[PDB]
């Protein structure tokens, strides 16, 4: 009846409940990079619990640090005071992140880390003495507007040409309006929910140049892409960018608990530092900010990154997956395949010559994902882009098994 | 070392770090209703860690459930599927919630639980045919748009509650008469304005807000984040007027204070409007990644199981009788303007003179200077400007309360007296 009960009471995030009612799924537990439902059936975790599960479920040394931190204290506040593991994690996060990012402002979630970034950005200009700086630049498809080098559906198909066109179009937009912009928000290297659109080489760097040149702050959303995943600690390493502000989460705790961070340059911190009377204080916060348990599990997740060398591991297991996922090209209705590190997606198309998309009512992304659930694998389709973002743990043979279960399930339905 | 560290790397919420640098503080541990800083010192947690903590620090039962749960699975997603604790907790949450509220949408914070409610309420009307329904009504100074007045008795002409009560209810009617077809929802704290300064509403203010909201087809958003799960003397504060909100937000107390879990509650009417085939674009495109954490739901399950066992709710009701008398002492101080309380939510409002009702000026920092004095005396609290906010754990005993209130009297006395 737990199934029956999940229909009566819940209301699930980013899902249409009529499709859940027709196909229920309730997990009980999980081990390694797998999970088990309540009428015991086991799956892979192809979407690593939506882009946050680093070393699998039941990982020993994370289960360890939570238990330990229950030994001391589970939650005390960061409002006006602080606590030990937040204080320690902060130090670790300053060292493992771009050098210009000196500060750290915690919150419960990715979206909260970005809203926080926007609010610092807006409030920084207001503090220093340039209130004109209000407007923002969203990057088209960004989960004013500026376009992102989406080269597969471009005019020339050429990365460098698409890139430089997107840079130029941004540059024109900055040329004309910069003296009223405050900040620019961009996902670090890969637009996630937009279909896993990898940015071509030199894009991010161009944005950084143009932001510096034009006195707009660069905000870099590293929530999906951070903590391994891209085959670096943070995806903005791939071009040596220092964001002015950067939002992080998901894989900060190993997958276990909800913590997020907003990193901030010291120049930015300084703008909010002054006597209380002036109302310069950044007035933002949440009540479970600096959770001891979250900070403790994240500290040991951050230790594992350094000891078990999980980042460098990922960069070698990717190469394997470069060719092993180029094997998807063989299938007829799989018009493009993208990756950066473990961050992977296969865009489905009706015609390879025309790259024509399927209709969205033909439901092909979702219909595929149900057939993986048939064959013991879990993912989420972004439209008709099937996502493949598996645990960083996941060994090169599982990396290989999933990709076939994926490929098998695509072909089974994409023939229809 | 940690002190020097905290000062060089952290950016803390709702705090001038310049202040944190004259007066830093780093908790290491806690035991029942006490916390222990790094230099050994002990404090009463007289703000329940900002209105979260219910049973005490290091409570075995809650300690146990997280370990229990840990050896199943720490986190599996609610995007498109579910998990066992969330599905159980929800059943539970439905029984203790009001009747009309039969869905549970989950999230990581109170702020988020409100944010979801606004989007649900906003989008609700789009999905049914009335998209012109789109503006909200915010109750003035409402920490969670036409602003609508809310009865603050102490500084109200009347001095009489019901006159301040009914006067505000009408002003909301004059708003609702001439603007209701544009209005999606109304947003209101359940029984007490927290951040505003622990301002308690007259009985049947919230009743009257709810009967008007029905008469004009506006949705009633009830924020129970600060006032939920015991704090007022009921499991939910709106029970003080039997009230049936269309959307209710919760967080905080829900996990006894251990983890972050928060919930938006919805009526089955609302939920209905998002039920369809995907084609129709009826869906609610929202919901964070750590939605339905096993560890937070597990800790919450147990927290509520304790609520059920010990009878924490009637216990607070019991102990609040004591608390009111215990707070009577505070009114004997020259500068304590006024003492507001419902359940464990109390506020002593400070003033230059308790005859003019004239507050102190903002730069003199009378709330902050007292909060520090309390720290010095071994108590943690956070002011709401010159409103000083006592909110002790719901496990707090009769004598702990007397000691916390004593420290508070000592503190307010010593700082107000000195400003002369
Ligand atoms: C009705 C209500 N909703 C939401 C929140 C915050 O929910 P969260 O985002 O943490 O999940 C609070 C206060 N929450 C505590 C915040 C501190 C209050 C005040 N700024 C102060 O300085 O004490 C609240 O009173
Ligand atoms: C770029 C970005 N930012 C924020 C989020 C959401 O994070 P949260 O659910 O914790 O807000 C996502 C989800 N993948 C994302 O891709």
């Amino acid at each position: 009846d737990l199934i029956e009960k999940s229909k009566k009471h819940l209301w699930l995030p980013f899902t249409q409940m009529k499709d859940y009612d027709e196909n229920p799924l309730i997990i009980e537990s999980g081990t390694g990079i797998k999970v088990k439902d309540i009428n015991g059936k086991e799956y892979y975790d192809g979407f690593s619990s939506v882009w946050l599960n680093v070393h699998g479920h039941r990982k020993k040394e994370l289960d360890d640090a939570i238990k330990k931190q229950l030994g001391k204290i589970a939650h005390s506040t960061l409002l006006g005071m602080t606590n030990v593991p937040a204080t320690q994690l902060a130090e670790t996060l300053i060292d493992i992140s771009p050098k210009k990012l000196t500060r750290v402002f915690y919150s419960d979630s990715g979206a909260e880390a970005m809203e926080i970034a926007l609010k610092m950005a807006f409030q920084y200009w207001k503090n220093i003495g340039k209130p004109e700086k209000q407007k923002f630049i969203a990057m088209k498809n960004g989960y004013y507007k500026a376009p992102i080098p989406y080269v597969y559906r471009s005019e020339s198909g050429d990365p460098d040409e698409c890139r430089d066109q997107c840079l130029r179009e941004l540059a024109q937009l900055l040329e004309e309006h910069h003296e009223e912009i405050a900040a620019l928000s961009i996902e670090s290297m890969v637009q996630g929910a937009s279909g896993m659109i990898v940015m071509p080489e030199g894009y991010l760097a161009g944005v950084r140049e143009l932001c510096t040149t034009y006195d707009v702050l660069m905000i870099v959303d590293e929530v999906a892409t951070g903590f391994g995943r891209t085959g670096k600690m943070f995806a903005c390493e791939h071009e040596n960018v220092q964001p002015d502000l950067m939002a992080a989460g998901k894989g900060i705790t190993g997958g276990y608990l909800p913590i997020a961070v907003t990193f901030a340059t010291e120049d930015i911190y300084k703008a909010f530092y002054d006597d209380y009377e002036n109302l310069k204080t950044f007035f933002h916060g949440h009540s479970y900010t600096g959770n001891q348990l979250g900070c403790a599990v994240a500290l040991e997740n951050l230790a594992l990154f350094e000891s078990e060398n999980i980042v460098e591991q990922v960069a070698e297991k990717s190469k394997k997956l470069h060719f092993l996922l180029q094997d998807l090209h063989a299938l007829p209705h799989v018009g493009d395949i993208r990756q950066l590190g473990f961050m992977c997606g296969a865009e489905l198309v009706r015609s390879k010559e025309t790259k024509e998309p399927y209709p969205a009512d033909r439901r092909i992304g979702y219909k595929v994902s149900l057939k993986m659930r048939e064959l013991g694998m879990l993912t989420r389709p972004l439209g008709d882009v099937i996502a493949f973002l598996p645990p960083l743990a996941s060994t090169a043979e599982e990396l290989s098994e999933m990709v076939a279960i994926m490929k098998q399930a695509i072909h089974e339905v994409t023939s229809l």
